[PDB]
């Protein structure tokens, strides 16, 4: 019945939609014919959930970020939407294979890392829990670049995942709105004006985001830059306007202030404001309850211009008073902390502000006065206090620092995982939290297991509801109940078979993708993550070296073989980032090519790490590398894909890896090295890498054969940069933690010797991930800062 | 595709499609919802028919243009479909006014005049006629700029006419090319290579073109230029590459030798040859029979880049000897001439050819090699000769005559009206058509029945069908039975009061549009085309201000009231223009606001003059200015869509106005003004303007009145430009028609005193258009050019 229909809505737009038959249709048209079938099945439930928003008028969320991963959305729509099964028959009926249509869709890959992935995840937690949200970003024409590796090295392609089309996504001409850039600042009579700018349209584009089986369908609304209204020149030009939404910055962690950059920034704050102010004054509900009817989340510092751009329409467009206008920002603003890393902290230049928003300069001072003026009255004495509080910083230059911007026009502030939440609160921010204590909160970061679980694992879910029901998808806290079967040899073998499974698919993947011949039974070790110093690939690629030189050293030694995965993308300008990547790809050329080590041990360069492709290595992974020196991942989120799909986890004590051992028990995770204590002792002692290099024989042998050509013959001097690093300026000490590692590393190895213990804590992880969902991040979200319900 | 079938389609394309509901649709939605429903009835003829070509596979036609000025595509769509009286019965049943969501769309204004709208014409025709023809021509993100008058000047607005989506268009991402530029020529022993090129990539977007009522839907293909695959900066200079196909070049007749320009016309040749070469080898039809396949119609010089092209392919890549792929591209091209003015000529300098296209630079040299060999042996006293006839011009710096290539290369060149094919032939290349008699041919112009009738006069074809049937829709030259009503007053009568409603309607948009209140039964004088000194809406602008002065003078004199209207566009690097712009709009202020004249006299610049308003002011119209200088104007189409449309013309015996003269006889039609023999006598003896300001008294007044700032007080000299131009350097012969020019205009408001005899007249004119039909102009291309059938 349902079969039926789908195959005839599927030919219908394969021949009205993509002007197709059976005989002249690409693989690409019969993609898009899918994809329309089942986008239909939206516009019902879309349409009367945003009418149900404007009937029952319930607070609104707005989650304003400069990124969202959201990966591809087909399939993901039809198992939120339960339509996999009935379209899985249709198109096989149809003679077609579902997964080759699947594979067509580009990934829509507007973020970086787990920062945009965080927001794409939180998208689809707040819809399933039925909750009045939204998303706001910028529609990039171009994402993420495509990554490609070119005589070992990383190149970068242009990611113009538009060029087809994109089906998802829905022009909304009429919620069209001006930004507005440079010009200058006029005192009149009447208030202040902002004159003489430039403006650049913004044209809204939603997306739809389906709950999980609960007909809500909420919005992401994403704005694309338009130019308003020598000739020809004059056209090109428009270009200009139209470059502030071209391209997503490519950088993990880094502040790059370009003026672009800053440009996008205010792009999308502007554009968002107002169309959140004119949604309000059209709810029926003049702005005394707009933060009873409106909650904006800063992602990051990213949009911290939000708040004197709305503090500026309050005051300088609809007239509101300074104080008024003041208290209600902070009642509508949150802002949620992502990163102590110090290259990442925003801090603007004023005269590039000055240039650029002359208006907003003027309101970030008038704020700052008002803020130190309340510090000078309770604390006199206290000079260094004011300069250390004040959202000026003086220091060469004069720069605005983003990050006490937004804690000072926010009522809650957050960090993402427990460890990183106290830091902010009573290290980074102390002189803020002991004024305003319960300003600061921890929410914990979280995954959907929606996409990482029931998407990219399709055994592993139906293993899990085969013993303890579906209930789990919508309350993951449920899989503690896979506790019972413990001791359940079959369970654990079926589990082992699930993951073997994952193993052999991603095994034809790598063999295909890559030269190389896998051993499907060796243990899949893997780090996927963004290329950084501080998130440690170096000293992974220093433990693979170890186990090479090891096999050469005694060839017929009992060794449990590895294929070691190792992907991500370094930013452009990331010169180190850039070296450890070719360091790697030389390295794995050596071994991957050792007659005498052969199927013993492989190591890949997994290329293009992205959601898409996260999806597919995740769910056969048995060993998960979360290594980042204590003190410098915020959370993580990768760690818990891993988690939720399988894998032992080897790592440090450092974002939500902590939380983790507490959920699963220390004991049941290969935690190691130093922690956040540890690397402050060794901090103020100092740190001297040589020292340890001497100790270390295993080690000695690694250096001495990366800094002797050993893996770059025909460029004995090509690491030279990574030797100097490592032995002069590791602010991350790799050589630190690398005896830590490698004993606990062997430990793994060991316990996966033995099938039924492994397997055994394996179990124990997974029963143990439920606290890991976004459903129950978002929750807290929901009632301790945004104040409200599903709907 | 009943009426209830048809509201259903909408409703679930507003809900699917445009995710709405009646109670949040915009106007916007609604134009969609209903395009989506009209769209869907092309889908499947446009698979047979082109499913239809490849099975029986005749002998194709491809109109390579560099413009196509297409205007709106529903109501054409939906009348050749035989679907525009059950859509507007639907549309009117959901409560909604189709003439609103029909004003929504956007013209697709891919051209700048009658050249591109030629085109346009020709592809509706072709596909009326059943023929397998393609259009090729550039998907500009941006057409023909938008037109605004501010403080009476002229103002160019950007057209983003695809903002909002264009749902007439379908991607074609399987036929995208790699198109070549720059680089160096690399001589090997394995043939020549074109090497360390840059490349751009094509994307071809398919429109489908509807033959009126014959299930035939034929291809307008546009290419979209994309870029192929410091970071953020390098991602950026993507923009670079795809500016290629970024915006129209707004110049009517006017060569501007910019290198963007070059890239435009070697992007559009060489991606077009590809695929036409492609479709060539998978047609299961040697490239021996290639021209036997293929037909190539070079619509003008524009895309003169695809004959050394087509070379290039033959024999650097085919390895074709180039004698025989020289004889198969002369086979396949044929050329047509648009126009004899200096302005518009063609003529690249080899450097900036060299740069770009060092590969063809050389096809080029080679063929004028062999074509100057081939002169020097038949006449080789004649030094001269050679000069002449190269298709290179060594005059300060050396450039290449893109006509002289198109005449090489092509087995066919034609004009493009009677007198126009004359001149080109026997005049301009005397040299060529000595040697090649056969290959210079005439081709006059034409205009489809369907969007300048049926669509743009819905009343006018009614009325003609009432009374002779309906077969002149596809045969205009029925329009002859139409003399049986000559003596017919109550018939007459009936062609009066739908000219009297065009008015009426047109009326209303005039007084909305503009500030001024019009008298709906004055005579509506109208002069809409592009602005040119040569089309002279200037000697128009004499005239309007000799009008005013008679009123002034004598005011209770019995005068035919007038509604005066002159719209059209000025390219922007167009001084002149854009003065005779201010000009005209500076006195309309004048006249429009003197009481004395009141509803006597009314002036109007109807800005933004494109194809969508052109259907609305030309069935409104009475009289028709076609005023060009003789020799001008090669062709022209405005004046056929007039006098189709019940005007009356006035005018010189220019282009197409001659044989307009022919058909209808020369005495139903205002002619005036110097022949072209007279401007070539006038020319020998000199010109001076300043004689006849001397000779006419109202002349006199009309230049001193503009001259001493009556019409700009308080910039008493801003029009001194326009007078040195008439008086010292009018090269189109300004103050010499005035005098017949404004007695002939006499004549006309005294016949239009006769409403019997004006209407007689127009009847004559109407019953006589049947040869401007494109459906005729498009059979003598097929049969004596291309050599093709329906
Ligand atoms: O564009 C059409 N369909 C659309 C269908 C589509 C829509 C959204 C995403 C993917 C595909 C199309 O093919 N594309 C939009 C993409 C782009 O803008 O690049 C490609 C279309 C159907 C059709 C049918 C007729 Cl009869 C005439 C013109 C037509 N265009
Ligand atoms: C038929 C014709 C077309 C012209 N088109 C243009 C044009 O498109 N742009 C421009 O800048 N000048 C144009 N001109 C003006 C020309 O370049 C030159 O400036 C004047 O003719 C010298 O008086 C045109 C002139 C003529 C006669
Ligand atoms: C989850 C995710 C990340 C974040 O990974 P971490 O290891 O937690 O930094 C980065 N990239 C992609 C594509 C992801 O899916
Ligand atoms: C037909 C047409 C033309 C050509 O008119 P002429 O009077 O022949 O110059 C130019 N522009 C538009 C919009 C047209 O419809
Ligand atoms: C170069 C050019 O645009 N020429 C124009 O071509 C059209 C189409 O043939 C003629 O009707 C017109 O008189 C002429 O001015």
């Amino acid at each position: 019945e349902n079969v039926a229909e789908l195959k005839k809505s599927f030919n219908r737009h394969l021949h009205f939609t993509l002007v197709k038959d059976r005989n002249v249709a690409t693989t690409r048209d019969y993609y898009f014919a899918l994809a329309h079938t089942v986008r239909d099945h939206l516009v019902g439930r879309w349409i009367r959930t945003q009418q149900h928003y404007y009937d029952k008028c319930p607070k609104r969320v707005y989650y304003l970020s400069l990124e969202f991963y959201m990966g591809r959305t087909l399939q993901n729509t039809m198992i939120n939407l339960g339509l996999q099964n009935a379209c899985d028959e249709a198109i096989y009926q149809l003679g077609l294979d579902i997964e080759e249509l699947e594979e067509i869709e580009e990934d829509a890959g507007l973020g970086n890392g787990g920062l945009g992935r965080l927001a794409a995840c939180f998208l689809d937690s707040m819809a399933t829990l039925g909750l009045a949200a939204y998303g706001y970003g910028i529609r990039y024409e171009y994402g993420i670049f495509n990554q490609k590796i070119r005589d070992g090295w990383q190149v970068e392609e242009a990611d113009d995942w538009l060029r087809y089309g994109n089906p998802w996504e829905k022009s909304r001409p009429e919620f069209m709105l001006p930004v507005h850039f440079y010009g200058k600042v006029e005192h009149t009579n009447t208030g202040t004006k902002w004159i003489d700018t430039q403006v650049v349209l913004a044209l809204p584009y939603d997306t739809p985001v389906p709950g999980y089986m609960n007909n809500t369908v909420n919005t992401m609304r994403l704005w694309s830059a338009r130019a308003p209204n020598d000739y020809i020149q004059a056209v090109l030009d428009r270009n200009l306007a139209e470059n502030i939404s071209r391209v997503l910055y490519p950088n993990d962690n880094f502040f790059e202030g370009k003026e672009l950059r800053l440009k996008q920034e205010y792009f999308v704050v502007a554009a968002t404001l107002q169309d959140i102010i004119r949604r309000f004054k059209a709810s029926k509900f003049v702005f005394d309850a707009f933060p009873d009817q409106v909650a904006i989340q800063l992602n990051d510092t990213h949009p911290a211009l939000a708040i004197p751009e709305l503090m500026r329409i309050f005051v300088d467009i609809e007239k509101l008073p300074w104080s008024k206008a003041w208290e209600l920002t902070q009642k509508t603003f949150a802002y949620t902390n992502h990163t102590v890393l110090p290259e990442a902290l925003e801090r603007w230049p004023v005269d590039l502000v000055e240039k650029l928003l002359p208006r907003h300069l003027e309101i970030i001072y008038e704020i700052n006065q008002k803020h130190l003026d309340r510090i000078v009255a309770l604390f006199p004495k206290d000079v260094d206090r004011l300069r250390r509080m004040s959202l000026i910083e003086e220091e060469g230059s004069k720069r605005i620092n983003m990050a006490h911007l937004c804690i000072v026009g926010s009522h809650a502030v957050n960090g993402v995982a427990k460890i990183h939440s106290d830091i902010v609160k009573t290290k980074v921010f102390k002189d803020f939290s002991e004024l305003e204590p319960d300003k600061f909160q921890n929410k914990t970061n979280g995954i959907t297991p929606r996409r990482w679980l029931l998407l990219c694992n399709p055994g592993l879910a139906e293993l899990i509801a085969e013993k303890i029901g579906e209930d789990y998808v919508k309350d993951l806290s449920q899989l503690t109940k896979l506790h019972s079967f413990l001791g359940d040899d079959v369970f654990l073998r079926e589990l082992a078979k699930v993951k073997q499974e994952n193993k052999l698919k991603f095994s034809q993947f790598l063999e295909t993708e890559y030269k190389v011949k896998i051993n499907p039974s060796s243990m899949f070790d893997v780090q996927v993550k963004r290329i950084h110093e501080y998130k440690r690939q170096l000293l992974n690629c220093l433990h693979v070296i170890t186990m090479y030189n090891r096999i050469k050293k005694d060839p017929k030694k009992l060794f449990v073989p590895r294929t070691v995965i190792i992907g991500g993308k370094a930013a452009p300008g990331y010169h180190m980032a850039k070296m450890i990547i070719k360091l790697i790809t030389s390295v794995a050329d050596v071994v991957n090519n050792d007659p005498m080590v052969g199927s013993k041990l492989k190591v890949i360069f997994l290329e293009n790490y992205r959601v898409s492709l996260a999806e597919k290595v995740i769910p056969a992974t048995d060993l998960s590398e979360q290594i980042s020196t204590a003190g410098t991942e915020a959370s993580g989120t990768g760690n818990m894909k891993f988690m939720l799909n399988g894998a032992l986890t080897i790592g440090t004590m450092d974002g939500a890896n902590v939380e983790m051992a507490e959920e699963a028990g220390e004991e049941n995770l290969f935690i190691f090295g130093m922690r956040i204590d540890d690397v402050a002792a060794l901090d103020k002692k100092g740190y001297e890498a040589k020292e340890y290099y001497e100790a270390l024989p295993e080690l000695k042998l690694v250096i001495d054969q990366i800094d002797n050509g050993f893996f770059s013959p025909k460029q004995p001097d090509l690491f030279k940069d990574i030797i100097n690093m490592l032995f002069y300026h590791d602010r991350f000490k790799v050589f630190a933690d690398y005896e830590a590692y490698v004993k606990c590393q062997d430990k793994v190895s060991q316990l996966y010797m033995n099938p039924k213990a492994w397997n055994t804590m394996v179990l124990k992880n997974i029963a143990a991930s439920g606290k890991f969902s976004s459903d129950r991040t978002i929750k807290e979200y929901a009632q301790n800062i945004w104040n409200v319900e599903p709907s």
